[PDB]
């Protein structure tokens, strides 16, 4: 499934961007308060859900926070990546099992 | 590591479901297009990003269309999932020229 694999892909990556900021933020609110708010007032004139755009903007106004981001995002990416398609057909198993089960009973009781 | 991975785990796992509805959607607009329709106007009413939820009333509306969400979102993770890490990182890596510059300095 090459196009759902790629479009994946790309989201797994615009949503560990999501993640990185997140991270980045909460530790600027404890060590440097007006680059946290910085970032809270860039977030809002751009949507980090254009993770590139994002990243390019941020590029041309605050270069050092965008490298931040991007150190962190790789962290990020290799530290969880590979527990999630554990993680992931574990739960997706499990949740076709309680809803199958769930159906059955209705249908039989 | 842990939070993150859980919650991306979910959101994940909720993607998967989009996708699932979307090449089942294509398939339902070969083979049974009027259901397609129904499926069209039932994505409408109930947003897909809130998987549980559309699942759920989908479980109430047309219960073999469901079932076959369930088949195919898993038949996807199957598919998938394993390949996702090494695509991730590999664009997160060449995407940053910085990667490539942190490679370089500790060469030399
Ligand atoms: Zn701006
Ligand atoms: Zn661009
Ligand atoms: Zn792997
Ligand atoms: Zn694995
Ligand atoms: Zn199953
Ligand atoms: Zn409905
Ligand atoms: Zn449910
Ligand atoms: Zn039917
Ligand atoms: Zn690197």
């Amino acid at each position: 499934f090459k196009k759902v694999a790629k479009e994946t892909a790309i989201t797994l990556q615009s949503y560990l961007t999501y993640q990185a900021v997140r991270l980045i933020s909460q530790q600027l609110s404890e060590t440097n308060p007006g680059q946290a708010i910085w970032l809270g007032e860039f977030s809002k004139r751009h949507p980090i859900q254009e993770s590139d755009l994002y990243l390019e903007a941020m590029m041309l106004e605050n270069k050092e926070l965008v490298l931040r981001i991007l150190t962190v995002r790789e962290n990020l990416a290799e530290g969880v990546l590979e527990f999630l398609p554990e993680m992931v057909l574990s739960q997706i198993k499990q949740s076709n099992g309680n809803h199958r089960r769930s159906l059955l009973e209705r249908l039989t009781q």
